[PDB]
């Protein structure tokens, strides 16, 4: 009794640009990753050791400077983004930021072993790891839960470029001027999903996934508020921005 309209010409077109975007953005082998302050994991078994060291934070926090430059280049490529104020591409960007890396990590995440799998065997990293950069179990724990969750939805490629076009390009977010172009280019693309997932997405019996998508994103709203009330607590601690990169400290702080 569903309707099922073909997918047009713009929205082959708008899936095409997003997939070529994201595959100029992300590389699949991690091979930049050896450039980045060196990963140290010291036996930790304390939050009162953990942030004495602070041992995984000046590598993740490269990880993550890295990844923002990456989703900057692939906002930059997704189609209405180009006729935004600069003024509201930045706070989209800024506001987006960590929930858009939280996204595009579940590519590296693996349920072998419940971790982020960049190779090799230096580059992986546990719950261990983020605990070691000054993180609690508060915001780790739910950030497993959020990936497992992501990795059952067996998302086609073409859906998690539109997931995270989506993340970027939200009319709800504080700040924002022309909230109406902003809700234009995401209708888009939420447009383009919901067809897409009825088209090509089998069987469909239930095509109650875009349900499931428009949750992810809300677990990625408490999530980076959860974040964000940690971040302002890893700073408290001296000498912690040296640790960390320009980008970082903007974006965050
Ligand atoms: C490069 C690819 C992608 O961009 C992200 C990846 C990742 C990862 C991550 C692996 C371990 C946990 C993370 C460090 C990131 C993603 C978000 C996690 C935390 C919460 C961010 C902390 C930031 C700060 C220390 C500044 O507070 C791997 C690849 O899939």
């Amino acid at each position: 009794d569903s309707l099922r309209p073909k997918l047009s010409e713009e929205q082959q077109r708008i899936i095409a640009i997003l997939l070529d975007a994201h595959h100029k953005t992300y590389d699949p082998t991690y091979s930049d990753f050896c450039q980045f302050r060196p990963p140290v994991r010291v036996n930790d078994g304390s939050v009162t050791l953990e942030l004495s060291q602070l041992s995984m934070l000046p590598h993740l926090a490269d990880l993550v400077s890295y990844s923002i430059q990456k989703v900057i280049g692939f906002a930059k490529m997704i189609p209405g983004f180009r006729d935004l104020t600069s003024e509201d591409q930045i706070v989209l960007l800024k506001s987006s930021a960590i929930e858009v890396i939280m996204l595009r990590s579940n590519e590296s995440f693996t349920m072998d072993d419940m971790s982020w799998t960049c190779g090799n065997q230096d580059y992986k990293y546990r719950v261990s790891d983020v605990t070691k950069a000054g993180h609690s179990l508060e915001l780790i724990e739910p950030l497993i839960k959020f990936q497992v969750g992501l990795k059952k939805l067996n998302l086609h490629e073409e859906e998690h470029v539109l997931l995270m076009a989506i993340c970027i390009v939200s009319p709800d977010r504080p700040g924002v001027q022309d909230a109406a172009l902003i809700e234009a280019i995401q209708d888009r693309l939420s447009n383009t999903l919901q067809t897409y997932i009825r088209c090509r997405h089998p069987p469909p019996g239930s095509h109650l996934l875009y349900a499931k998508m428009i949750q992810k994103l809300a677990d990625l709203r408490s999530l980076n508020e959860e974040h964000s009330k940690q971040y302002r607590c890893l700073s408290f601690q001296p000498e912690c921005s040296m640790k960390l990169t320009p980008l970082v400290l903007e974006v965050f702080g």
